[PDB]
């Protein structure tokens, strides 16, 4: 077998030259929903509360076409002793 261990890295300070989702701050919303006259993104309709929402698409010629599953990442976490 093996053995490994890691911790993380803090989110770089995202400047202002990008407006992202809400609830994902990483999507940037290229959609908007007329029901609830709020601006969304892919995720918001894929899965989101939109899941059968009446949205408007923004982009006329369709960006993304093809779709496929992204491999998922599994990782640990867990707080430990620390001192001052
Ligand atoms: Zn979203
Ligand atoms: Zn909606």
């Amino acid at each position: 077998g093996s053995s490994g261990s890691s911790g993380v890295e803090p989110v770089p300070d995202t400047h202002l030259r990008g407006i992202t989702c809400l609830d994902h701050e990483n999507e940037k919303v290229n959609m908007y929903c007329v029901s609830d006259d709020q601006l969304i993104c892919a995720l918001c309709k894929l899965v989101g509360r939109h899941r059968d929402h009446q949205v408007a698409s923004l982009n006329d010629r369709f960006e993304k076409l093809k779709q496929t599953l992204e491999m998922n990442l599994t990782n640990l976490v867990k707080s430990g002793p620390s001192s001052g």
